[PDB]
């Protein structure tokens, strides 16, 4: 009828946007690229004929049983994680395009314009009706297809915690000036059977090794150096006397890192179940040394492996390690917010000046390929920085550090490419239906009917796109040896000392920067599914790829991991995070269509409620019937 939604035959409407949301034409430029990016990774495969198109056979001719052997199980758990996320987006995208997306065309919204993108879109669907449910209520039913679907994941794996760790206690707040004879005393005392094998107090360490490593880098390049001087017959002497000068700081420092105590002690006991009685007093017994050691200032944990605590970094504690990484979180969010700006403002510079023609909308490379592959090179540059800053962070134990950094990574990926440019595009579409009463208008206020997305979010799945046809691609020339490119130009001779380079290698492929990269494009895809069902099926090729990219990288050209397990377990958990998002998405964009008074988004609100409760509890209740189910 009269849907009144940017109707062409009144002002054209530049609002509309380009015909089919400019998908095609994104869907040739990279895919192009694509057919580009692999070709040369086989110019490069020539590297490796130097002594140190077959990937095609190569990818597809491996087994299961060859690349659990050779990577062992932190692979193939990787890879099965891989496949039933898969698995469920086939269930999704069988799904949404099968029921979802015709039931987006159904209705006439956008119907008016015969090549619009937002057909497909929920911006298609009316302000009131009744299958809108099951709009709001697939989502819910995803939930659920996210839950099982890990939960047959995550009964496929085996313990990797056989001893659990209780022997050592790592205890924080301890007396600056206790000797270790007390605390010894002290625990001997206090507890029925004890038996103090070793208690040992930290000291600041930290300008030891600061030097000490110093001292071995100027080590290694001074024999380096001498070694190339015996053999071709000034670096030598310069490294000689920085030795000297850090060889003369280290005794200098040893002479005194003793008068540096942290109040910081590490326990040692004979039995477990001692152990596990001392943790559960402190989460105390009183004896003749408690005054003085000031003992309802500690705390107690299980003490990690030694070989994973950064033992310079223990000085760093309290609350100035608190300020310092809000600090850099701080500094991390406003270089976030100044990369992901261009890409909005490149793809809105058309949207602009409502008073234009549609002829004025720009060829759909510059609005929606050339932002989204600036947005796609910035999200695959993010993993860098962020793990670049886990150095410059304090973190103590390596473990969690680890953890921490793949966490921090997702979240700044997440806010990247999804919130961020979504809130972002919500702005400045809202400002735009706000701009679209003065022109030519008598109504009061916006009918908030459309006002999904400046391109009814044509713009994800072009994000999408092209981190499926160049991510992936990318991703497979992004093994460590590209520093075998420029090589070619630096010289034209000297065959010997090239591959020299190249044997550095060695990478331990770190899993969370994939894990962190296929959560964010997972979480893209899952939260635009419900409202952009088309993204789904340009999901699946994109996990496709990266499962087979992976494996290859796995089997050929990567270094086997060992990696934590507790690593996994914080990717299931963004995996449920999810649907999570989308349901919340849901939510706002209801809100903004039609608002709390709708009955819709009562259900979807409703279903967040119970939904987060129940996760937030999962950390200190958990019991059974819910995810994360490692056995």
């Amino acid at each position: 009828p009269k849907d009144y939604c940017y109707s062409a035959r009144i002002r054209s409407t530049v609002l509309q946007g380009l015909p089919f949301g400019g998908v095609p034409t994104v869907l040739a430029l990279d895919f192009m690229c694509f057919l580009a990016l692999l070709f040369l990774f086989s110019i490069l495969r020539k590297v490796a004929w130097d002594y140190g198109c077959s990937w095609l056979t190569a990818i597809f001719r491996i087994k299961d049983d060859e690349i659990r052997d050779k990577c062992g199980g932190d692979a193939v758990h990787y890879l099965s994680f891989q496949r039933h996320i898969i698995g469920l987006l086939v269930v999704v995208g069988v799904l949404s395009v099968g029921i979802v997306l015709p039931v987006n065309f159904s209705g006439d919204l956008l119907e008016n314009n015969a090549y619009s993108f937002g057909r497909t879109t929920i911006a298609n669907l009316k302000s009131g009706n009744n299958l809108l449910w099951l709009h709001t209520s697939f989502a819910f039913l995803y939930l659920l297809l996210t839950v099982y679907s890990m939960r047959r994941h995550t009964s496929k794996m085996r313990y990797k915690e056989d001893d659990l760790v209780k022997r050592t206690l790592f205890i924080n707040g301890i007396s600056k000036y206790a000797e270790s004879e007390k605390i010894k005393k002290h625990f001997e005392e206090a507890y029925p059977n004890c038996t103090v094998l070793e208690a040992r107090p930290c000291y600041n360490v930290a300008r030891l090794m600061f030097l000490d490593a110093e001292r071995k880098k100027a080590e290694r390049g001074k024999l380096y150096f001498t070694n190339l001087q015996s053999k071709e017959n000034e670096a030598i002497e310069y490294y000689t006397k920085l030795e000297q000068k850090l060889k003369e700081d280290y005794k200098r420092e040893k002479e005194k890192v003793n008068e540096k105590p942290l109040g910081m002690a590490f326990v040692t006991f004979h039995n477990e179940t001692i152990t596990a009685i001392i943790l559960k007093d402190f989460n105390p017994r009183p004896s003749s040394c408690s005054e003085s050691l000031h003992i309802s200032n500690w705390t107690v944990s299980y003490a990690p492996d030694p070989q994973n605590i950064y033992w310079e970094h223990l000085s760093i504690r309290g609350f100035i390690w608190w300020l310092r990484c809000l600090v850099i979180n701080v500094v991390l969010f406003i270089l976030l917010f100044f990369l992901t700006t261009p890409a909005i403002i490149i793809t809105t510079m058309d949207k602009f000046n409502v008073t234009k023609p549609v002829e004025y909308l720009n060829n759909p490379i510059i609005t929606q390929f050339f932002p989204t592959l600036l947005l796609w090179c910035f999200s695959a540059l993010l993993p860098t920085i962020v793990y670049y800053s886990a150095f410059f962070e304090a973190h103590w134990t390596r473990s969690g550090e680890n953890r921490t950094t793949m966490h921090k990574c997702y979240t700044f990926l997440i806010f990247m490419v999804l919130l961020l440019p979504s809130l972002g595009l919500s702005s400045l579409d809202l400002f735009f239906r706000w701009l679209f009463d003065k022109k030519f208008l008598a109504e009061a206020a916006i009918r908030f009917e459309c006002v999904f997305l400046p391109d009814n979010g044509a713009f994800f799945v072009n994000y999408v796109i092209a981190s499926a046809f160049i991510g992936n691609a990318m991703d497979l020339l992004r093994i460590p040896g590209l520093l075998m490119y420029m090589i070619r130009l630096c010289l034209a001779r000297s065959a010997a000392e090239r591959r020299n380079v190249k044997r550095h290698q060695a990478y331990e492929f770190q899993f969370g920067a994939a894990y962190a990269w296929m959560m964010c494009v997972f979480t893209v895809v899952m939260t635009y599914s419900i409202t952009c069902p088309i993204i789904v099926p340009f999901g699946l090729m994109y996990m496709l790829l990266k499962h087979l990219v992976d494996r290859y990288n796995l089997y050929y050209a990567y270094l086997p991991a060992k990696l934590d397990k507790k690593i996994h377990s914080g990717a299931v958990n963004q995996v449920v995070a999810a649907p999570i998002l989308c349901l919340f998405w849901l939510l706002f964009f209801s809100t903004m269509r039609t608002g709390f008074l709708a009955p819709t988004s009562m259900f979807t609100f409703v279903v967040l409620v119970i939904t987060i409760v129940i996760c937030l509890c999962h950390v200190c209740f958990g019991h059974f019937k819910y995810l994360s189910a490692h056995n």
